[PDB]
């Protein structure tokens, strides 16, 4: 039928939902179609947040939900280069496929 | 009686208050007895949220509340630090007096 | 009463947890008489392989328990040495110290 979270600081939830870690909250999420690209307060979107702690799995399944990794937080870099920092080689090469699709 | 928030997490709707900019509301929370400083996901204070944002009243009564300047974010740094990044002088001189009060 | 896992190749089955990703299940094996320090047929700890997979959360409850880092696998290469693999700097920090007070 059809409904709208329309979850205040939605993006933040979102960017929580990351820093909890309840994977299957947030493929449930992104199964009803909510927008991973929403940012916070910081300006960070949660694919910032999983790249920063490094969590590989829930950065790729943001990344399957469309998430922006070349949209850059007002100081923090791009959640590539967030990911490129804190290191997770492979998160780094997932998001640099990701990136290379993604500015095509 | 004895009333408590409770807030799991407080820290981080703190920073989603300073997010609302609602000065009125973040005062009423800090009233309540909620200045734990429990920071965020991404490790920032809400006084390091405020900081970032430039606010200074709402940066005030965090202080006030209790949120010292020594706290840091996931840089590391103080919300002090935060500010001169802003360059607010009047939230720069307001953290840096309570900072030299508070080294002691 | 007294209870114990007395599991055969149990290192493997750790090894495979990591490899499933619930966190909670590791907990209550190391919690019940797991040995993180317990190898597989290619003498990886599960410190190995988390590391290697850059399974921060779950090399962390491992160093919890105690394991040690220096170990070398079939390829002469430490949990440290996955660490370096994975490059995430957390990890490989948190690896770093904890072989090094361990190493003494």
């Amino acid at each position: 039928e059809g409904a709208s979270f329309n979850l205040e600081d939605s993006g933040n939830f979102l960017c929580t939902t990351v820093a909890k870690g309840d994977s299957d909250f947030l493929k449930r999420l992104l199964s009803s179609g909510m927008n991973p690209n929403s940012e916070d307060y910081d300006h960070r979107t949660p694919l910032h947040v999983a790249a920063s702690e490094g969590l590989f799995l829930m950065a790729k399944m943001l990344v399957e939900a469309g998430a922006s990794v070349i949209s850059k937080d007002r100081w923090g870099n791009s959640p590539l280069d967030e990911a490129r920092l804190c290191g997770n080689k492979k998160l780094i090469k997932l998001l640099e496929d990701v990136k290379n699709a993604q500015s095509s």
